[PDB]
C-alpha cells in the first residue's frame, strides 16, 4: 500500500465553486484511485492549494509548502508569471513541474524539469498556416488580445516572407468587450479573411458582435486559434452562410472519451452557464482536458516505477530530491491515449509538438470534422 | 548620521570583473558619499548579490536575505524571468523595487511597488514609427532577435493597419552570428529600408556581416532600436555612402554628463574591448547610465524623507514595511536631470514614457545628432 | 666537373632578409644542383651583388665586377633605369643578360644580347581588351600607377579608334595610397567597369578602401592587368556579390607545379605578412616564379653546349666574350615548362609573346579559373 | 686667367657635318669667349666626344673620359637611353649634368644633380589643352609617334575625366612615313580636330601626305605639339584655308635674338635642306637653340663663382666634386634672357616649368603669332 501525494497550485474563486482545471485534477485523481490494471495497490493523493495566479511570491509559497509537506509533481500554477517563479523551484529541488498551459519558454532558460501537455504554438501556428494555404488566402488579418499572442503566432506573422500573404495585424481592445470600433475598420477595409487569437469565452464575445455590425455573411471567413471551437452555441450562426474553421484537439470521437466527457457534466452539476455568454452547456475545455491527462500521463510514469517514496524536501537548504532524475525520464519517455488524442513528448525540450488536430468548420447542420492534421503528414483534409 | 542600504542583485561572471551595471551602481553610490548638498550627513551604503540571472529561484532567495538584512529598495535582477519574482517579493514586503532594463508587465498584475527607468517601447515604437514617416518609407523591414522583441515592437508591427507601410517581420538567427542566410534573403528580396531590434553587441556583428555581402551602399538606410548606436566602431562606414538612423537618451552634450562619461573610463579600466567587436573603446552604455540615474532618482526621495529607517523584514513572516507606502510615492514623484535626460514617471503605471530622445543618423564626418524627439512635441528634426 | 657562374644584381634590403627574386634565384641554382638529368657533372654556382636598383652607376659597377671575375649570364638588376645601364654592358662584352621584368624598349635600340621572361604587354593588353570585348562594356575606366603604366596599356588606349569602347583614363594618387578621392570621382562618375594597372601590393590597398567607400558590390566589375591576383585575401570579398576578373600565368593546376610552390613555403619561413596587408600567406609572385624559370631556360642552353668555358672580360677593354654569339641563339632557340607554362621567345626582338593565361574571376566559392587565353587561338572561357 | 672645361656627348655622324646642338654648344663658346662682360679673363674650352645616342656603355665609358680629363659640367648626351646612364655618373661624382631634352624622370630617382632646359611636358600639356578649350574643341584626336609620348601629353589624355572633350588616341605607323592608312580612318572618322605629337621633321612629312589625301581643307584643324613650326615651308598650305595652330618659344621678335639666328646660317653653310623634305631653308631648331642657352646659364653660375678649378674625378673611385654641391644650387639659382625667353628653374627638382610661349597659327599671309602663353597667366591671345 502506496501514499503517492501529487501537488496542485489552482486559482483561488470567492463566490462560485472550484475552478475546471481543480474539477479535472480531483476527477482524475478519483480515477486512478478506482480503477485496478493502472497503479494496483496504491492511492493517489493530492495537496491542493489556492493563489491568486499573478503573484509569483505567494505562488513561491505554496509551492515551497508542498515540498515541505511532500509532493512527487506539482501540476502547474497555470499562468505564465507565476509558473516561471515555481518551475525554476522544480528544476532547484528535483521534483517535476506538469504544465498544461502555454507559457512563453524563454530561451536561454536551462531548466530540465518540466514538462507541458498543451499543444505548442510552434507546431499549432504551422497549422493555422496550412489552412490559410488551403483556402487560397492572400489577405490575412491577424486579430489577437494580448502582446503575448504575437509570440504564439509568430510563424504566422513571419509568412509573408516565405509565402505571398499580407498581413494586417490588429489588437482587440484593452479589457472590454467593445470590438466594435476594431469591427468597423476591418469592415470598411474589406477584410474578409480573418484569424482570431482569443480563448473561447472572448470568441463568443465578438461573434455576437460580428453578428450586429456586419460581418456574419458568407463573405466572411474566420479560422480560430483556440482549441475549444466546439464549445460555441453556434445554432445563430448555423443558417448565416458563414464560414468558420478551426481545430479541436479533443478527440470526442471515440466511445471512451465521450463517455468520460458525459461523465463530466454530471459531478461538476452547479456554476450554470450565463444566457448571454452563448458558449455550449455541458462540455469539457481542453483546459480541463489536458489536466485529466497529466494525471494520467504521469501515472505512467510511477506504474514503470515502483520503488518510489515521497521526501520531504527544503527550499532554503535546496537538495535534489532522490529520484527526480529517473523519474523525470519516464515521465519524458511516457505515451498515453487519453482525451486529447496521442500524448508523446518532445525529447529535446519538454513540449506536445507531436499531436493529432482535427479541423473542424461551420457545416449549416452543425460544427463538423472536415479533416485531420499531423506534423508529419499535413492536412488530409477529406472535406 | 544615518546608514542606508539599498540593495541589489547582478550577474555573476566567473572570469571579467563585475559587470557594467554593478560598477555603475558602484560608482553612483560613491558619488552621493562624496557630494554634499545631495542627501548631507548621510552614508548610503550597499549589500550588492550576484546571481546567475536565468533562475528564479537564486533570485528570490538573495532578495529575502536582502530584505532580512535590510534594504530600502532593490536595484533590479535586470532580466525578465528574474525580475518578475523579486518584483512580487518587494510588492508583498513593501519595500520598492527599481528597475533599469525593460520587461514585459502582463496586464493583469496588480503591482504597485516597482519603477521602471528604462525607457518604455510604447513610446519607443513611436519614435521609430515616426522615423519612418518622416524618411517616407513603404517598404520596411523589422529584424529582431528574440521574440520577446515582437512586443517590444507591437506598435511598429500593428502600423500598416492605419497607415500605407509595408512591413516584413524577420528574425535573426537562434544563437549563432551566422546572419547571411538572413541577409541574402533581404537582398534578394530587395529590402533597403531595414528596423533593427537588437542590443549594440549584435548590432555590430550583423553590420560586419551587411559590410562583407552587399549592403553597406547608398541603397539602404538602418534604422538602429537600441539607444547605444553612439557606441559603434564607425569608422569603415563613414564613408560608405550608408544612411543609419537611430536614437540615443544618453546626453552627451552636456558638460556635467560629459565630465561624468570621462570620469567612467578610469576606473573601469580593466577588460579592454577585443579587435573584432567592433564597438567603440571607452563609453557608458545606456544600461549603465540608467543604473547610475536609478541610485539618484531614489536620493531625490530620500532627501524629501529624512526620518527613514530601515527594518528586517521577514519572507515567510511577510508584513509590509512601515514607510513603503510613502516611500514610493516619493520615487514616483521624483524628478531628475541625470545622464539620460529628464528622468519622471508615469502616474498610471510606474514607467517613463517621457523622455527626450536625439535622432542621431551617420554623416560623412561621424555619427552626429540630426533632430530631437519628445512624446508630447514629436519629431523636431533640424537636419 | 665543370664550374658555371651565373651572375645576378639583387635589391639590397638592410633590415629583413633577401628578395623574392634572390630567393627564387638560389632555390633555383640549388635545384638543378640536386637533380641530376639537368646538366649532369656540372656545378652551377653564383655571384650575386645587390644594388640600389635605381642607380645605373651602381648597376654598372657591379655589372663590370660579375665580368671581371667572369660570369656567363646576368639575370636583370629588374628594374627600368638600371636594367636599360647593364643591358649595354652585356651587349657590348658579349654576355647574355637575362631579364625578369618589364621595361620600356626604345624602337631604336639595337640591343641583341637581352632576352626577357616577363609576358610582353604587347600581347597582355591585347588579353585585356578581349575580356571588356566577352564581357560587353563599353565604359571602361583605366586607372594606373606610373607614368610608364600609359607605355603599358597602350593598345587599350588606342582601342576607342578601332571599336566602340569609351576610356576614362585615371591615376592613383602619387606615392601615398590616398586612393579615396579617386574612388569619389569613380562613384560620382557612375564608372562601374574599372581596369586596375597596379602591382598585387597595390592592388590589396585599394581594394580594402573599395569597400569602405562604395564600390565592393554586385555593380562594380574590376579587371585587373597583375598577374598575382590569386595572392590576394579575397575572404571579405568573396559574399560580397562583386565580379573581380584578372589573368593568372603561374600554372598552379599541375602537380609538378604545386610541388614547387609547396616547397618554397618551407624555406622562406622568415618575413610573415602583416595584417593589414591582406595578401595571402604562402604563395611565389609571378616576380620570383619567372626567376626560377629564367635559371632553368638557361640551363636548357648550356645542355646543349658542353664546351662552354667561362672567361674574364674587361670593360675598359671591352671584347666580345667568345662564345657569346652562339649561346645566346642557343637561349632564344631554348623551350621549357616551368611554373609560368611554357617558356618560348619572340625571334625577331627577344620577348616573351606567346604565353599560356588562366583567366581567373572572384565566384562565391572562391577565386577560380573561368577560361584561358592563348595569342593564337583567343579567349577559350568555359565559364 | 682661367682654363674651363665644359663637356660634351653628341651624335656621332659618318657622312654630313657635326649635328645642330654640337654646332650651337661650338657656338656659343666661341660667344662667350669673345664678349668680355660675360665671364671676363676666363677662356671656356671644350671636350665634345661623339657616341651613337642608343648605346649606355658607350655613353658612360665616354662621361668617364671626360671626368678623368676633368669638367665642371656634362651638357648631355641628348637621348633618353644614354641620358639616363650619364645622369647617375654626374650624380655620384658631384660634376652637374645640363640636359636640353625631354626625357622621362622616373618618380622614385633620387637625382639632384641634373637640370633639363627643355620647356616640361607638365607644363606643355596645359598649354595644349588651354587651346582645345579656347578653340571649342569637343572631338580630339590625339597622334603620336612613339610610345613615350603618351608619357608627354598625359595630362591631355586625363582631360575627359574632368572637361568634356572625347579622345581618340592614334599612333603613327612604325617607322616608314606611310601614314596614309592612319589617315584613311582619320577621314573615314570624321576627325576634324587633330592634335600631332611629332617633331618638325615628321610634322613636314604628313601634312605633304594630309594634302594628297582630303586634309588640307579649311574644315580641319591641326594642332602641333613641336616648337619648331616655324621652321616648315608653308608656302602650299597658306592660301589651303587651313588652320594650324602651334607654339614657339624661340623668341624670334627680338633684335638681339634674330641677330643670332641670322648669324647662323653663315657659319653652318653646308649640309642644305634636300627639296622633297619641306622644311625652311635656314633656322635654329629649338633643339640648338636651348643648346645655345645651356652654356650661357651654366655661365651665369661660374660668373657668381670665380675661384672653380677643374678637378680630375675617377669612376671606380667616385668620390663627389669639392665644390659640385654649390655650384649645382648657382645653376638652379641661375637666370637668363637667352633665345628661347626667360630662363629660370624649377626649385623642386629642376625642370622648367616656368616658361613663356608664343601661340602661332597659319594665316593667308603667312605663319604668325596670335597669343602668348605663360603658365601663371595663361592664354592672353590677342588674335
Ligand atoms: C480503466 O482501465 C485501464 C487501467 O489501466 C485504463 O487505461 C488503460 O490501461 C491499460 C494498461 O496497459 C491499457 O489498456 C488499453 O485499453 C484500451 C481501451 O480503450 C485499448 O484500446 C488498448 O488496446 C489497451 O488494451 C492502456 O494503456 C490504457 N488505455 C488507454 C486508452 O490508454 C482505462 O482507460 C480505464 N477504463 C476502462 C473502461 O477500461
Ligand atoms: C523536438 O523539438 C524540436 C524543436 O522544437 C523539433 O524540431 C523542429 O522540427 C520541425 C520538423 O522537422 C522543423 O521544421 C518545420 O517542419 C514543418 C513540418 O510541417 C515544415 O513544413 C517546415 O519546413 C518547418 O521548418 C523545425 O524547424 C524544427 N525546429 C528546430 C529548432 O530544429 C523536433 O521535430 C521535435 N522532435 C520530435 C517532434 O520528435
Ligand atoms: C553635487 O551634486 C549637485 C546636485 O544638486 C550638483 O549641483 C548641481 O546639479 C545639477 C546637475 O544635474 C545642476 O543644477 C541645475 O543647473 C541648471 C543649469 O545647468 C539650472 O537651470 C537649475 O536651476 C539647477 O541649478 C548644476 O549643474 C549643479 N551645480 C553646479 C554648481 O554645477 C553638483 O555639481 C555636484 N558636485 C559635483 C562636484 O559634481
Ligand atoms: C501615463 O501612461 C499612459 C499609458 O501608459 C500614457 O498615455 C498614452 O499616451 C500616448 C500619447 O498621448 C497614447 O499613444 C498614441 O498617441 C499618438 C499621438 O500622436 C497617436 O499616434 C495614437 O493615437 C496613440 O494612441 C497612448 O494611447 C496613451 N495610452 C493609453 C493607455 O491611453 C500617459 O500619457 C502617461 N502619462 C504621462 C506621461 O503623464
Ligand atoms: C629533375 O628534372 C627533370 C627534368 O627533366 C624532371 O623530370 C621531368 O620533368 C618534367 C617536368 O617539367 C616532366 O617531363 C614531361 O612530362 C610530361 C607529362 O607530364 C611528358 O609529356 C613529357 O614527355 C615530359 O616527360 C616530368 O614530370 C618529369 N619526370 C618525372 C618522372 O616526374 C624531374 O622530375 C626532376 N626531379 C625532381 C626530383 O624534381
Ligand atoms: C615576334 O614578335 C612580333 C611582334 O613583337 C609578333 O607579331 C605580332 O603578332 C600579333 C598577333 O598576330 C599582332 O597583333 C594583333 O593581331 C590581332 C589578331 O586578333 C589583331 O587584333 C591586331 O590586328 C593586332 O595586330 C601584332 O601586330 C604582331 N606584331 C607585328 C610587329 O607585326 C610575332 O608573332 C612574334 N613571333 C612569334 C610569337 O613567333
Ligand atoms: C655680349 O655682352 C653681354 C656680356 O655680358 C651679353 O649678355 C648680357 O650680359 C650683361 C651682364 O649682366 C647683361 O646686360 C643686359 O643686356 C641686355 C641687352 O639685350 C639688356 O636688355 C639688359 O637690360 C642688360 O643691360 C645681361 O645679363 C646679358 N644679356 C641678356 C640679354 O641676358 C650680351 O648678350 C652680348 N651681346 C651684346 C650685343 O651685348
Ligand atoms: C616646381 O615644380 C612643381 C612640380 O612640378 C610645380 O608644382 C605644380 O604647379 C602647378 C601650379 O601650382 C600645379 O597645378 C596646375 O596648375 C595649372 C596652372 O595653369 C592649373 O590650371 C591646374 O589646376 C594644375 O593643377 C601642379 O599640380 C603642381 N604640381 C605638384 C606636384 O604640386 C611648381 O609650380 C614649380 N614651381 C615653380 C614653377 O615656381
Ligand atoms: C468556405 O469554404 C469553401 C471551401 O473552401 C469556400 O468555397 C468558401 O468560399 C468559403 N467561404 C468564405 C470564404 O466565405
Ligand atoms: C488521409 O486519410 C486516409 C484515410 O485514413 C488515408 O488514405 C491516409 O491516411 C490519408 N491519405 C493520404 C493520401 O495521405
Ligand atoms: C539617407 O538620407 C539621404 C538624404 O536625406 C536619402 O538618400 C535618404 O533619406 C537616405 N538614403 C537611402 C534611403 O538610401
Ligand atoms: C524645433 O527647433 C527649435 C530648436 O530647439 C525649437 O526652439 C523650436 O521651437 C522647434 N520648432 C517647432 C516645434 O516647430
Ligand atoms: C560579373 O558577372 C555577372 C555574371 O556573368 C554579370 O553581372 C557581369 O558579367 C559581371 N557583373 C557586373 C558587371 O556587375
Ligand atoms: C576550348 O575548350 C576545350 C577545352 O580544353 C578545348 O579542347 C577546345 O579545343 C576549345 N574550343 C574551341 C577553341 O572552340
Ligand atoms: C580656325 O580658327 C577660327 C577661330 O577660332 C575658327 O573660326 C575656324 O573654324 C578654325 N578653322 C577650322 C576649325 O578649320
Ligand atoms: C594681355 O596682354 C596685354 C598687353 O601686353 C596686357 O593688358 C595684359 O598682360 C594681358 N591682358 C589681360 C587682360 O590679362
Amino acid at each position: 500500500t502506496h501514499v503517492l501525494r501529487f501537488g496542485g497550485i489552482f486559482e483561488y474563486v470567492e463566490s462560485g465553486p472550484m475552478g475546471a482545471e481543480e474539477l479535472a485534477f480531483r476527477f482524475a485523481v478519483n480515477t486512478i484511485n478506482r480503477n485496478r490494471t493502472l497503479l494496483p495497490n496504491t492511492t493517489l493523493t493530492y495537496d491542493t492549494q489556492k493563489i491568486n495566479l499573478y503573484d509569483s511570491f505567494e505562488a513561491s509559497k505554496k509551492a515551497c509548502d508542498q515540498l515541505s509537506l511532500g509532493v512527487a509533481a506539482i501540476f502547474g500554477p497555470s499562468h505564465s508569471s507565476s509558473a516561471n517563479a515555481v518551475q525554476s523551484i522544480c528544476n532547484a529541488l528535483g521534483v517535476p513541474h506538469i504544465q498544461t498551459r502555454w507559457k512563453h519558454q524563454v530561451s536561454d532558460n536551462k531548466d530540465s524539469f518540466y514538462v507541458s501537455l498543451y499543444p505548442d504554438f510552434s507546431s499549432l501556428s504551422r497549422a493555422i498556416l496550412d489552412l490559410v494555404q488551403f483556402f487560397k488566402w492572400k489577405t490575412v488579418t491577424v486579430v489577437y488580445d494580448d502582446s503575448t499572442g504575437l509570440i504564439r503566432l509568430q510563424e504566422l506573422i513571419k509568412a509573408p516572407s516565405r509565402y505571398n500573404l499580407r498581413l494586417k495585424i490588429r489588437q482587440l481592445p484593452a479589457d472590454t468587450k467593445d470590438a466594435k470600433p476594431l469591427l468597423k475598420e476591418m469592415k470598411r477595409g474589406k477584410e474578409f479573411h480573418v484569424i482570431f487569437d482569443c480563448s473561447h469565452e472572448m470568441a463568443a464575445g465578438i461573434l455576437k458582435q460580428a453578428l450586429a455590425m456586419g460581418m456574419m455573411t458568407e463573405y466572411y471567413h474566420y479560422i480560430f486559434t483556440t482549441l475549444d471551437l466546439f464549445a460555441l452555441d453556434v445554432e445563430p450562426y448555423r443558417y448565416s452562410g458563414v464560414n468558420m474553421t478551426g481545430f479541436r484537439i479533443l478527440n470526442t470521437e471515440n466511445t471512451q472519451v465521450s463517455s468520460i466527457i458525459e461523465k463530466w457534466s454530471m459531478e461538476r452539476l452547479q456554476a450554470p452557464p450565463k444566457p448571454d455568454s452563448g458558449l455550449l452547456d455541458g462540455f469539457m475545455t481542453t483546459d480541463a482536458a489536458l489536466m485529466y491527462d497529466a494525471v494520467h500521463v504521469v501515472s505512467v510514469a510511477v506504474q514503470q516505477f515502483p520503488q518510489m517514496t515521497v521526501s520531504s524536501l527544503q527550499c532554503n537548504r535546496h537538495k535534489p530530491w532522490r529520484f527526480g532524475t529517473r523519474f523525470m525520464s519516464l515521465i519524458k519517455e511516457a505515451h498515453w491515449e487519453g482525451l486529447t488524442g496521442r500524448i508523446t513528448f518532445n525529447k529535446t525540450n519538454g513540449l506536445r509538438t507531436d499531436f493529432d488536430l482535427d479541423v473542424i468548420s461551420l457545416k449549416e447542420e452543425g460544427l463538423e470534422k472536415i479533416g485531420t492534421w499531423d506534423p508529419a503528414s499535413g492536412l488530409n483534409m477529406t472535406e
